[PDB]
């Protein structure tokens, strides 16, 4: 029941000023477990406070209100503060006064520096992944001000260019409208998105740009074009003045590291100039396969993905590079080569030779569904596997790469806009002797984009740290 | 233009939020800027929403923030105050004091009834129209608390009905998620939607329900079944104890008033028990035609409505009322009959015998387009007609019904969720001689449902009163 | 290869046509080449159809044309003669005379009953399955004249029913036009379909029809309503005078035999009054699984069926039996429950407890794909499994149920109209160790309907007899 | 009724040998009004004989059988002989013997030459129009042997090229399977389609091909690429050795003639080296507008086309040259610039300045619908306009460019594969004072393709002549 709804609103209204003071004065983003309370409607704060059951026992707004009331005068510097962890492991201390507990558990923060130098991001390409990257980058510059989108690079076409590019960022048939205002300065070739000025750079050669011409230096280029997937090709960006590092939103060929965030971002070194974020399916299934292989062992795995179509395919039957992709995407079920076996082996080198996979592309514009047919080296029960994945999903350090649900009503549309790389549908799970079958949802556009943003911030050094 | 000043703009908005929130709680006042609310919206919409005030007068946030701090002290009643109207006719006036002006432009309210009695709404049916009526009734209850959704009536199917119907309100392939929480209480057969308890009532006969059992009386029933379109049928509802009035979401047959809100809602009298809201197409074009007819003249007019499919139709060819309407809705363009021309002429009898039209149904799930080919009694040029409709849509008494837009690249999905009954695509207007072509978009589901909600509020006597 | 000889090939075929046509008229003989008819087909199909005889033995047209001229003189009866079987085991024999061979391979027929008594078929319902049953019954009446469609039964809607239902049989968004003419006789409530008069009978109660009124007796009813899936319900039909047997186009509940033709149709006895044809998915995969299970062994098996939507579902989210099944069928990928695994195990009880599966519904209107993940009791290689299924599909007793194909670029629309219950995509087969992945296409509407037509012909005693 | 069906079949079976003798011996294609009886099932011959009511009073097969029985020994040379016109205006002579009448009315033909030298056709491009052109060309080489498809030109890609190109001709998601067999000779880069060997030529420069290298000379290049629409560009083909003439399947810019067959093909001269077939909509509406403007006079016309999407558009929102075309075609109604006003003025120079037009692109893969809003210079009645268009459609020399129907059941799917440029839906027609509104269907892929084939045969000199 919700007979208490209006009080819940009323406490959250008390919370907003406090939340926003810590933001503007102390650069402190307040969260409740995974979920932000910053730049957010009162009703969202309610919804997110309900959510805390799904990790803890029972979370009332007052405990948040009281930690916030005692955080306003604690002279804090920048940091992400989880209001919920502070509630739980205060109650499990256990002794008031609250203040005392906070000053202790938020020690490194108190009095720390409230500014960090941001890092310039350039999007090379501005397509489906490119633009969702730009949305996220603009949201997070407003939360954290760590990575600044400064520019996009597109080829010169036909001089209404700029208006269409801004419109493609303002609007999306699938992802709906941009959270903010998008204005265009035609004279200086800039798209303004909220606070952020995005220079549009016209070029046919990734190697002959002087980014310093636009006040860009030391930039991470996120190439979302996919025209170059080998080191020799991606190396073109490093010839452009202003470029420190390159992230490919696609499987990199040869020696290029393929990085699945949460799983092998610790193998990114200071010296790695060129890195790749793998594919959407790779990011969807690799957390899961790694976690299952370490616990139970995977003799063999097949992946079938029932996948949304992408923009390389054709509205109507016509020629195409790949397998059967050139048949009309919106009228057909299409059997397609996935590279996901090979990709999963790159990042988990221990499953080399043990995996096969295949795609079926169907008439939807976003969101996909991996089916993992897994032969284990141990006998397993269904509820034990569900509970161990729910645990990883909700409390492990792959918390943000993996979600777990037991919703009997959700379908592909409901996953549009999810921030996880992979969402295990728990009701579906099958286990029988050594056989496991897992079903994984992913928003292949946005879910993947979020992984790429995380790679970009590790590389830039501006991942926020969460206390405690 | 630019957004060099965006972080400045956020700052102010945020000093507004606690003050907008006082008024709403303490004084039951909703605050707007030329018809855009600032209650239960982000800081970003407050920025957007003061920005679009250049369309109207030709507005700094401080003018609002200066206004607001006068209204926390003023012993105010229940009102929809506009900050925009209040600033314009302060400048273009003899000016200071501020306090003095806001206590004379706002005499009617200062110390008044802060609470009207709400009126109980029953939703008979709970499909595509009914569930959006629910979403609006719920969020307008938070804003104004005039009309309260009390109950839906459906037929008993299984024993898992209640939870399936809660799901249907919580998620939607087109309209996305409910803004709030939906909880189900099985013991009492209640869907909670934010603070709103919605009784589920199960009945095969609209005539044999004592609504007073469930605490409901003098209710308006919004029959969104489509089952009964004549007086006899809809009179069934009046036989049920607790029912005062009936609103049909559809063209009423025979002698039933068909109401297009903004145009002829004043034809509703206190003894009118049963009212009709006409079709989506009628609501979308009647305003535009009347405005065009009053200003230039209409000699002749053709309507082609290019229209989304509706749920009565068929995924794959099968039986239906009409031969063409039952063929695979998602695989065909379907030329079909429209009642619009005859229905437009009911409401505008001055156009009786001057109008024709057809409908073509296409594989989209929501949003339609009316193409209006008008021979006029007068010569027009494209830029002049545009500016006329732009003025009509900003200043006229049909603001809420008519919007006009200049935006490029816009397509049908961008109009999901729009509040206006019809939106004139400025870029598409064609005008040569006495010949005019207008393109009018409409969210046949949500746009139309907002018009239904205005009739309901009108019948019930709770149209918010907007001052001054 | 080439077609340097194509105009030569047409020439011969055309000297066949008048002779194939004699046999059919005079002697009630249908002529085929390894299971492909040459009656009421183009000259081009006769070329195609002698060409695909290299798949089987490893065939000149003259061998056929030489055969034919012997059969115009031979006082022949009613038979489905194969020209292919007759040529192969003439060469690989002691050969001339030709006349002598064809009067000893074809002793059973030479001078026999040229006319069997047909059996009256009633179609109860007339939707997606029923109308394709009609198309098959009509064109098989021209070929064999064993089962005759006599009547459909529908509920009275309007007074333009008859013509709407004639239209539904004449046109189809997926299956294209009826091959023939459909005429309506309103006075007698008859749809003419080529030479076939189909009575339309209107009834709310399957139990209260004297079919003998309309000249129908000892009929098989093919209940394609879906309404009644148990013995009690389907027994209603037997209470109607004129009814002998009932065939349900669906999995029958309880104790009703579920029949997969090619596999267990011999379980039908003369005292079986009510029979079930199982689901599309069951018909598509049961044959393949049994063949794979007999040859290698099945230790474990998972089925994912990627499946077209069906007409019970919803264009746009609304109520349904299942929560997920009622969401917008054309906008979503929908993970849902399948009965297939349990139904496969009914028919193959040797696989009881070794099978699992799920279904995903996608926005296509017809044609589905079963993905079979099989752990086998034996090691297999891709090329060997392929050649096995290829042999099974050409030579085995499940030829009509199983096809195998090597063709590139094939996608779901190319399988509309296919006669086989399931078609193995050769290119997609994956095999490594004991692990096998098979992809089986099926026209869930037309393929399945052909299996229904085989049960019907079997129950009725009119399976064409194919010699020698 | 069809109680006489089997006799109808039986007479047509007598007809087939005769039809085919005249074909193979005399190169004589027999037709009944518009419809061929050659390479066609018996049931088609029936259907086409029914059709003759729709032009005449009552047509029985026997009159066809008897004209054919007396045509077999009349020593005829090549010609198209309409069996129906010969039936009508024999009965309206009137005197037997039949023979005498034929030898007189088929005078020019008797004893004439039975061979004509064919013309080599090259398809530059092999996309949606290209391949339908290839289907038609292969059908008509088998009927008339006037234009021979010899080659396609595609750019060099990635070496599975040839198999995909053959597969794209074999199969089509919308147009279904090819009528014949398609084999590939990989060694000589040939696609065999039935009798016809198609050389695949790989080139990046239309100007540097020696077509004589492949035994091609004096060829009409049908450029269906649309990369070059100006004379300077199309002139590139004339530099290639082997090229006589060029036909652009698109509006040609500048001085290039835009040819709508039936309407201005008489303006093609012996000296015109480069000609264009206009657009699909232009071909759909120009017959109609010309015919209406000559009778009644067109003050002003607007065209709205509700148009299928084409392959230049995007599955999902992305950048694009044109207006709003880059939004996702399968999810949206999209307002688009048509050039059809300008195009219709080119071919009808008399409507210059009097026409506007617009497209709405909707989620269908083929078939479109023009709505013509016409202000006339005369008052008109509805039935008189319907009857005058039905007359033009069925008996004028634009018979094949225009059809007329009064079918209450047909929708866009039913027009796939129509051979007319434009099909007027007569039930829809509106007329009121000086205002006419006409609705025109067209299969924008195939309908247009057929017009282009006709242009190709006029230019080649191999249009067949029909007697009488
Ligand atoms: N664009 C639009 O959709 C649009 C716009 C304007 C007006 N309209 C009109 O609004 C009406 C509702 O349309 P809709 O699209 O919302 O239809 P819908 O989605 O089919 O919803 C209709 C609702 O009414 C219920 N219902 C139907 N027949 C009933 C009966 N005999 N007894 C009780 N309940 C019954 C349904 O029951 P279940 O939930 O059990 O199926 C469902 O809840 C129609 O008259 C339509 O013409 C529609
Ligand atoms: N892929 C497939 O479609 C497929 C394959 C295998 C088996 N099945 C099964 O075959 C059955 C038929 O499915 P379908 O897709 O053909 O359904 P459909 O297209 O809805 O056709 C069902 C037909 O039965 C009629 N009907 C329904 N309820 C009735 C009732 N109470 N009394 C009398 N007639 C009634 C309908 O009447 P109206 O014409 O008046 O609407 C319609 O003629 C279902 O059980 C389904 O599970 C379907
Ligand atoms: N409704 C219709 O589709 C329709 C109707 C009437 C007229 N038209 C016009 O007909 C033309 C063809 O349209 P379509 O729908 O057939 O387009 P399409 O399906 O894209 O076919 C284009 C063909 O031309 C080739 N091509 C494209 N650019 C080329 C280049 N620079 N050099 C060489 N070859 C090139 C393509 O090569 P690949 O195969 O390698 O991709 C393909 O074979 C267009 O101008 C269009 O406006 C279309």
């Amino acid at each position: 029941n919700h007979k208490d709804w209006n009080d819940r609103i009323a406490v959250a209204e008390e919370m907003v000023p406090l939340i926003g003071r810590l933001h503007r004065n102390n650069n402190v983003v307040v969260s409740v477990f995974g979920r932000l309370l910053v730049n957010v409607s009162d009703i969202d704060i309610i919804k997110s406070h309900r959510y805390a059951r799904h990790i803890i026992s029972k979370l009332p707004l007052e405990s948040s209100l009281d930690i916030l009331r005692e955080l306003v005068d604690m002279n804090l510097g920048t940091a992400s503060i989880d209001l919920g962890q502070l509630a739980y492991s205060f109650e499990e201390s256990e002794s008031t006064d609250l203040r005392a507990f906070l000053e202790d558990a938020l020690a490194p923060v108190i009095g720390a520096e409230t500014d960090i130098n941001p890092t310039d991001i350039v999007l090379y390409g501005f397509g489906r992944i490119g633009r969702l990257l730009a949305r996220i980058l603009v949201s997070r510059e407003a939360l954290y001000d760590g990575a600044r989108l400064r520019a996009i690079v597109v080829r010169k076409n036909g001089e209404e260019d700029l208006v269409k590019r801004a419109s493609l960022l303002r609007r999306d048939s699938v992802h709906g409208g941009f959270d903010g205002t998008i204005t265009t300065d035609y004279d200086n070739n800039i798209i303004w998105a909220n606070g952020t000025p995005i220079k549009v750079i016209y070029s046919n050669d990734p190697a002959t740009i002087d980014y310093t011409e636009y006040g860009i230096n030391d930039a991470v280029v996120v190439d979302n074009t996919g025209r170059w997937r080998d080191r020799e090709g991606l190396s073109q960006h490093l010839k452009s003045k202003g470029v420190a590092k390159v992230v490919l939103t696609a499987p990199g060929k040869g020696d290029l590291k393929n990085i699945v965030y949460g799983i092998n971002h610790t193998d990114i070194t200071a010296d790695d100039q060129i890195v790749s974020a793998a594919s959407c399916t790779t990011n969807a299934i690799t957390p899961v396969l790694k976690v299952i292989n370490d616990r139970y062992g995977v003799e063999f795995g097949h992946v079938e993905t029932v996948h949304s179509f992408t923009n390389d395919q054709n509205l109507i039957d016509n020629f195409h590079k790949g397998s059967r992709r050139g048949r009309a995407a919106g009228l057909n079920m299409v059997l397609t080569e996935t590279g996901a076996a090979k990709a999963v082996s790159k990042a988990l080198p221990e499953l080399e030779g043990k995996l096969t996979g295949n795609a079926i592309r169907v008439p939807t514009p976003d969101v996909s569904m991996a089916v993992l047919n897994l032969t284990l080296n141990t006998e397993v029960d269904r509820d034990e596997v569900n509970e161990f994945l729910r645990r990883v999903s909700l409390h492990s350090d792959l918390r943000q790469q993996i979600d777990w649900i037991r919703s009997p009503e959700v379908v592909s549309t409901d996953f549009v806009g999810t921030t996880h790389a992979g969402i295990v549908d728990g009701l579906a799970t099958i286990a029988t002797g050594r056989h496991l079958v897992l079903y994984v949802w992913y928003d292949n556009e946005f879910g993947y984009s979020n992984q790429v943003i995380r790679i970009v911030e590790e590389i830039a050094g501006v991942r926020p740290r969460v206390y405690p």
